[PDB]
């Protein structure tokens, strides 16, 4: 028999032992209420409980009122699988879809995408195999009302789950970067730049244990410097070798691109669908990358790591999703807590004009200093 | 053995049992002439006569005069599978490629684009497997003459067509969809609301008998009101089952979309590639949804739906082509004849002027009326 | 076991057999000059020499400077698989990742990107398999240095190489173009057209012996007429077969396009990423082309060729990046020198003037002549 494939060539084969189901939030009377009741502050309910084997390929979510009015940062979203009491996924549903802090904007990725309008159509096809059920639940930790909530949850029910699929896992994290006790010493502009050798301080987007591996990544910057926040090499641990087999060069070049970019662009395994249209990279960066000709394998653990600046030197405001594979739904770290993830104000003309009184004043303040000296 | 796999990783597998073969439209003397004789008002030609056994994997097309002068939703594209006497892809050419109506427009997607010059060059990569031939056929619905026809239609020859492989189907359709008898009381604006339990009155885009999948809909509508189209639900009748399995929430929600959006967006699965641009929702709008890594599958059966607004209130002129694979060649319904499928003219200032003057007498004529009483 | 197959469900299935690698410019004592030390004119390195078993499967690399400074078409790339002494891969580092002459623009396709800061990110999906070893070699054929080399080439060590895995090959081809001996005969304008029935005076852009198939190409004209380049036909002679089994209708046409575009558009395996931008077809234009869904199979001998204008009547300067995939790793043609491939001046104003006086004077310089007789 001839070994003839693609994924077009493939679509034409006819498939045997899966059959189509949906969880969604239709109107049960047959109606226009096509949303789930109200969440008040604080609430949590399961959206959708499947039972036996199955595998969720196609995810859609919309919510009403729409950004900056609710906040997608603030709405969690927690899947659970084969009847465990922890969720193997867990994270603010805004950031897990691509739209990060309380923003709102169109991109499209090819396993997720927030469409029109201006970014409120939340898309997601990653395939997530189950044996023993899955459970897929949202948390409303706004101060207001999810006053409606519409979603698709398609999957297809299997009589017999093939034996070497995985489950699906992602995780938010998020940390307000410390800088090293020098300062902020990026391209040794303010001081002599140090080497690290370990990754001891760099950020951490993601750490598991077992067989599985990494197939995506959203990177969330809020810079508060005009300085290039993206010097920062990615560094890998697998399997809990001492030294990092994989070390990058720098985030924009770890994120396909190069030469400190700031421009709109679209792969559909990168890009960059928020930019920080500012002075310099002041403010705000969503940057993405899937690996999924490409994924980051592991037999025993994988440690997940970006430096914050050269040699982990700035402090920026950094969140990120990571996406992967295991061989079984195993626990995460506790998630950050709604005051820890609340998006930073941006640096505006008045804090820079106070930064730029100090600097005057740290150079004896000559009455025509220029701001170069 | 490792069972690595992507599809970038088997494009790297050396293959077996294929060898390429291409009808075109090449001048046979070696000359310029790259496209066929002209077809005269009514015409129909066999394009492409293949025997044997193989794959359709890449079809390109190009017409002159190209649109409006040139109409490609009045030229015709079938295709007759396994020596068959009935067509299992039957529908004008402009929609089957994702170009609605009259018109031209550049949209990308996956399977089907339409590129430049302007939405003129058209190409599509579904496989379409045979076991006992192959036939195009190309009919000239039009009152003027097709000038001049150019093709490729790419195909592997094989010695053996892998035993699973299924065969490919397409089906035009149009409605000028029936307003309630109570009128069109979208959001309880004009009149109460009423449940559609049954989908009895849904617009129906695909519906056959055998085991196979649905990969696709091109849905064209036109709107005659400034209120939004797209509350209705799609609603889908999987092997004879009473009650539908798979039941949505909205028209922009099916299509990976919310909030009654009307921006351009591309994604190689879903898409807007023409919006209306003017008031509301009240013109043209061309969206597209393919189900590569989500099919809708069936063993016995399947009947695809969706209201035409909710509980089907709303008069609109749609079209679409649905695309599928089963396990053998069946036909289809009757085509829409040319009268039926006539695009209808765009719905001006004058018409509602005149809407006006009749909701001012339904007032009793007040001559201060504003027009929100 | 159920058949159930597509890339983001393959996606969720545990892999084996695989280990990631990856050899980078990296900063070896952890600081932050990630990247290689300069090159200087005429330096040639050996950037990557990897042992064993393995498929490289994403590759990224960025330059400083950027071009115009330093032009990416005088950086050569080399590799070189299972310890054979000639690279199966030779090209342009630029004309290779799909920016051509001496410029740099944004564009993204499925297996080859130029992303931000304005094409200067360089990213390269295809799988590269190799079984006794692989050598990656750059050579700097500027007249300035290499300031700075980054790059990251990742790759999966295997056990056991599936035995099917082919070989990745590349090769860079240049010519200008010649004129019919009657002149450049396009449209029959400026004389009779005659048929061309063998191809002989086609432009070639591959031809190898052996087992696979081609999966790409990157096309550069730089027209120096402002008449329609693309009549020519593409042509391709299959396992030393007489009469070419595949022939085409014309350039745009065999780019997915039609109607003499020049419109920039982007689909994941075709495009216009850079346009001439100038009256008629003038100047420069890139398209691309890439065969992942339908490749072009050969048991024995591929021979890819394309018409220059219709009959190869016009003088363009032509260079082609083809890609494919062979049972083993073999041998290129000799490359074009620095001198052959040198980026030509666009015709201007000036030039075009002086036309115009020797079609005066060929008019007899009647004092009142237009320009149309
Ligand atoms: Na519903
Ligand atoms: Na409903
Ligand atoms: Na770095
Ligand atoms: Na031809
Ligand atoms: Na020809
Ligand atoms: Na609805
Ligand atoms: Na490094
Ligand atoms: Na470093
Ligand atoms: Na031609």
């Amino acid at each position: 028999q001839s070994n003839m494939t693609n994924e077009m060539f493939d679509l034409a084969k006819l498939k045997s032992g899966v059959k189509n189901k949906r969880i969604s939030s239709t109107d049960p009377t047959g109606g226009n209420r096509d949303h789930l009741e109200p969440f008040k502050p604080g609430e949590k309910r399961i959206i959708a409980d499947i039972k036996g084997m199955g595998v969720i390929n196609h995810i859609w979510v919309t919510i009403a009122p729409p950004p900056p009015t609710l906040s997608r940062n603030d709405i969690i979203i927690r899947m659970y699988w084969d009847g465990n009491d922890y969720p193997s996924v867990e994270s603010p549903i805004g950031p897990f879809f691509g739209q990060g802090w309380d923003e709102r904007y169109n991109y499209a990725s090819l396993p997720l995408s927030a469409g029109p309008e201006n970014g409120t159509g939340l898309s997601c096809y990653f395939a997530m195999p189950f044996e023993k059920g899955a459970r897929i639940e949202i948390e409303n930790q706004s101060d207001r009302n999810i006053d409606a909530f519409y979603f698709y949850v398609d999957y297809l029910e299997m009589a017999k789950l093939p034996k070497d699929m995985g489950r699906f896992h992602a995780w938010y994290n998020h940390n307000l970067t410390e800088a090293l006790p020098e300062g902020e010493t990026e391209w040794g502009v303010t001081g002599a730049q140090k080497p690290n050798t370990t990754g001891e301080r760099n950020y951490v987007f993601m750490e598991t244990q077992g067989k599985g591996h990494f197939v995506g990544i959203n990177y969330y910057v809020h810079c508060p410097t005009p300085m290039w926040y993206g010097e920062g090499d990615d560094m890998w641990f697998i399997d809990g070798e001492k030294v990092p087999s994989l070390i990058g060069t720098g985030t924009e070049d770890f994120f396909n691109t190069a030469w400190c970019p700031k421009e709109a662009f679209s792969h559909p395994y990168f890009g960059y669908p928020r930019v920080n249209n500012d002075i310099g990279w002041l403010g705000r960066t969503h940057v993405y990358r899937f690996f999924i000709e490409d994924p980051i394998f592991f037999e025993k653990s994988l440690k997940g790591t970006i430096e914050h600046g050269s040699n982990n030197n700035l402090t920026l405001d950094l969140s990120t999703v990571a996406y992967w594979y295991q061989d079984s739904a195993v626990a995460l770290p506790e998630a950050p807590t709604k005051a820890q993830r609340a998006p930073k104000p941006f640096i505006n003309h008045v804090d820079i004009h106070r930064w730029r009184d100090a600097w005057r004043k740290s150079k004896g303040n000559k009455a025509t200093l220029w701001g170069n000296e």
